[PDB]
């Protein structure tokens, strides 16, 4: 009756939206957050991750716990510029968190508990590197086959990116290129992977329509406040629109296809293609997408690449779980 996920993280601007939707969105049961680096060290992702539940009230309904802390291979390098040093900046609204990360357990352990819990059922979402999922899958590889779907925030399509020298690579698949391939070529996961690339998340633009939305004379909460302070300093690092929201686009999918609500609706198209990712670190294009193959759109085999969806209803979803995160704030 309701979409069980789990969350890899690494908030993270647009990230802490991606918490809001799992947690306060009416279709998702959100069963844990796992935190990676990425954006910040991982300390600070750990951090900012309950940081966020503890003011919207879901410290002692979310577990947390501590993902990957570095790359498989790679130097860790982390995006001061677009997220600060912090990795969740311009906003003093945060407020200390009551809980801990967990540890009656390894996160591949509560992840692999998860997952047989809603065995067959279950997606999980990268919005930050693909180390913690990867790494999971190469200690408990029968796990594979109970994750239903695997919704990727992550690489551009046609030498689209944020990083390395060309702009051709992506962040999340960037610093972590092995376990981006480890995902994306093994035969078992890839079939199931769901990508939201580049390309379709620029369309996901917080303008000054949107702002209003989550602010405005009749809805002032400081936790509304925090939001939009997150919202403006996203902006600042950049499109003169406005800045995209790439990670909570990753959540839209699984509305369409668990069939939250029609195709119509959510009206997210996708092709099916084979890709993986060039992952010598010395190479100029390190971290950009390869399109291995290309299938017909009936075809089973191939990863699930996003191409459109309805970015109206996007942010109809984002602003709904926002009304109900309103009613647990937990800092006025
Ligand atoms: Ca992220």
């Amino acid at each position: 009756s309701k979409i069980p996920i789990w969350l890899d993280c690494d908030p993270g601007h647009d990230d802490a939206i991606a918490i809001l939707l799992g947690c306060f969105h009416p279709a998702f049961n959100l069963l844990g957050i796992s935190t990676c680096f990425g954006n910040a060290p991982p300390e600070n992702t750990d951090y900012n991750a309950r940081s966020l539940l503890t003011a919207m009230g879901k410290a002692q309904a979310i577990p947390v716990y501590k993902g990957a802390q570095r790359p498989w291979k790679r130097e860790p390098h982390y995006a001061p510029d677009i997220h600060g040093i912090s990795g969740l900046d311009g906003t003093s609204l945060l407020p200390k968190p009551t809980f801990e990360a967990r540890t009656d357990k390894t996160y591949i352990e509560a992840i692999e508990e998860a997952i047989l819990a809603n065995n067959g059922e279950i997606s999980f979402v990268s919005t930050g590197a693909l180390t913690t999922l990867a790494t999971v899958f190469r200690c408990k590889p029968y796990l594979k086959k109970s994750v239903k779907y695997i919704s990727i925030m992550g690489g551009g399509l046609h030498g689209l990116g944020n990083c390395n020298p060309n702009l051709s690579a992506e962040f999340n698949v960037w610093i972590d290129p092995d376990a981006a391939n480890y995902i994306f070529r093994d035969p078992d996961v890839k079939d199931k992977c769901i990508v939201v690339p580049l390309n379709l998340t620029h369309k996901a633009i917080a303008t000054y329509k949107v702002n209003e939305m989550i602010y405005n004379e009749k809805n002032n909460s400081k936790l509304r406040e925090l939001f939009l302070e997150l919202f403006q300093f996203f902006a600042h690092t950049y499109f003169e629109s406005g800045p995209p929201i790439h990670d909570p686009v990753a959540s839209m999918p699984l509305l369409e296809f668990y069939g939250w609500d029609p195709s119509s609706a959510v009206g997210f198209r996708y092709k099916r293609m084979d890709i993986s990712c060039i992952d010598d670190v010395f190479n100029e294009n390190s971290g950009k997408i390869i399109i291995e193959k290309e299938y017909p759109n009936d075809s089973d085999v191939g990863t699930i690449i996003g191409l459109d969806l309805n970015i109206q209803y996007f942010w109809d979803q984002i602003f709904e779980a926002l009304n109900r995160a309103d009613k647990m704030s937990t800092i006025g």
